């Protein structure tokens, strides 16, 4: 029988942590180091996302099972981060070692590192100014996407995605009253291409809808009908019923059918946009009727893709057939065919040359791996850009705010008399670890480098000024360009002290308070 004494247990976990956090260190800031990964058919891949390189690794350890939970709950709601909360979780249970060689209990010290994170995350709401001017935002914006991208994923840096996610954020943010929603937005991203292969999109891009490949494909002037109404007899998923007077009514209703089909036709060519939008769906059996006519419509729509076309116009929308008037149609700038990949199909996209209310990134790639990072890049570039622009709460991470927290969770462990005292300092201490990691993969000296942050924490509450990114060497983040959202700091202490929580409850079975000692 084998037994695991002390640290010994803990050192399973201890070791599968540091296995992680090793190669998150690398990877935190602008100046990250990306990690290429070759999969199991074959297919490099290079991310820089914790998530990523977490599920493709082969898991062979609780913490590294963990471990990748930890990471995606980052970029499901913030984006960025997904490798520093893995770092701040290895450097609490790093610390954990300690306080156990203290004498401390291992579940008071998991006591202590839960009141910790409440304090260092509350904290996060007086750190870093809620004021921020357009003009002075845009900058570390635009560096942010491209570090996010030509640092992460991309080597080359492409100019088009790191310059349209900021762009396509601002532009839309100034037309909807200063805030932006998912919609205004758009990545699109199919494998079948070249990475090098970006093109910009001033609008959106819609699938063709045809019943049968058949019938003509029909594309006209820049003009969209974006419909509400039923243009095509509605049929989700039953059957009408029928009333007549007679058998000859009966004949008469069947012609009037075919009839509405050919009025509806004239009212919108009459108008224009002859190509109609709808939410309702039908079957083909009355979709070659409007194609036979050599007039396209799209059926089953969903509820945010018609949205979507209108607000890229910003017209309205036609809430029935019988009134038309150009108010209510789409107002496109230019209507042109874009290929999918090389050899496999062809899209419509809709741009629009007067307003630009919804901003296309449009990218290729080769491998299925390469397509979803370039995604991701742009994920975290425009999560971080849309939280700052619909409200102005900013944190000003990499050493400034953890070294902020770092004072509010000491502070308490000398206002406590009790027992979690030397455990919360632990944790105000593995709040430096993400600092320490950004100056430890770059020339400077991270103990050096930290002194002088430590020293302003020190001398002024709240500091905005950390430690560089860029390796400059100027102890700041307005000018180093290292921002992040408030809400993402805050995910990131809450996820990493969870972590530490369930590792450190060894085999108490029923859920206990924080008994005294």
């Amino acid at each position: 029988k084998s037994r695991l004494m002390g640290l010994e247990a803990l050192k399973s976990h201890i070791m599968a942590a540091k296995a992680v956090a090793n190669t998150m260190r690398t990877s935190l800031g602008p100046n990250g180091l990306d990690k290429m990964m070759v999969d199991k058919d074959g297919d490099v891949t290079v991310t820089n996302d914790g998530a990523t390189i977490l599920s493709m690794m082969d898991v062979d350890h609780q913490i590294a099972k963990l471990m990748v939970e930890l990471s995606k709950s980052q970029d499901d709601e913030i984006g960025d981060g997904t490798t520093g909360v893995v770092v701040l979780a290895g450097a609490l249970l790093e610390e954990a070692e300690q306080l156990l060689d203290r004498g401390i209990h291992p579940i008071r010290i998991a006591d202590g590192y839960e009141q910790a994170a409440r304090v260092a995350i509350e904290h996060l709401d007086k750190i870093s100014d809620s004021v921020l001017v357009d003009i002075k935002d845009t900058e570390p914006l635009i560096q942010t996407a491209k570090t996010t991208l030509g640092s992460k994923v991309v080597n080359s840096c492409h100019r088009q995605m790191a310059e349209i996610a900021v762009n396509a954020v601002l532009t839309v943010a100034d037309m909807e009253r200063r805030d932006v929603d998912f919609e205004l937005i758009k990545v699109e991203g199919k494998v079948g291409g070249r990475l090098e292969d970006t093109k910009l999109i001033k609008g959106v891009i819609v699938d063709k809808d045809f019943s049968h490949p058949q019938m003509p494909k029909k594309v006209e002037d820049a003009k969209i009908a974006i419909l509400t109404c039923p243009f095509e007899p509605p049929k989700p998923k039953t059957k009408h019923k029928l009333d007549v007077t007679s058998v000859e009514d009966y004949k008469a209703l069947q012609k009037y059918e075919k009839e509405k089909f050919e009025e509806m036709i004239q009212q919108i060519k009459e108008t224009g946009a002859n190509l109609a939008i709808c939410q309702w769906g039908f079957d083909d059996e009355a979709n070659h009727l409007l194609l036979q006519n050599n007039l396209p419509a799209v059926r089953w729509v969903g509820g945010p893709e018609i949205e979507l076309i209108a607000i890229a116009t910003g017209g309205r929308i036609v809430p029935r057939f019988s009134e038309l008037t150009a108010e209510k149609l789409g107002f496109a700038g230019l209507v042109q065919e874009i290929s999918f990949g090389t050899t496999k199909d062809k899209m419509l996209v809709i741009e629009q040359c007067k307003n630009s209310r919804a901003v296309t990134i449009f990218i290729r790639g080769g491998n299925k791996m390469i397509i979803e990072e370039a995604k991701r890049s742009l994920h975290d570039a425009l999560c971080v850009i849309r939280n700052l622009i619909r409200d102005n709460r900013v944190v000003y991470g990499g050493g400034a705010a953890e070294i902020s927290c770092a004072l509010a969770v000491s502070q308490e462990a000398d206002k406590c008399p009790t027992l979690e005292q030397y455990a919360m300092r632990a944790f105000a201490d593995a709040l430096e670890v993400i600092p320490m990691a950004l100056s430890e993969n770059s020339g400077m000296n991270p103990i050096q480098t930290m002194t002088e942050v430590r020293a302003r924490q020190v001398k002024e509450m709240n500091p905005a000024l950390g430690i560089d990114c860029l390796h400059k060497g100027t102890n700041d983040m307005k000018q180093q360009h290292v921002i992040e959202t408030l809400i993402g700091k805050k995910q990131q202490i809450s996820l990493a002290t969870q972590m530490v929580r369930m590792i450190l409850k060894i085999d108490d079975i029923r859920k206990p308070g924080e008994s005294e000692e």
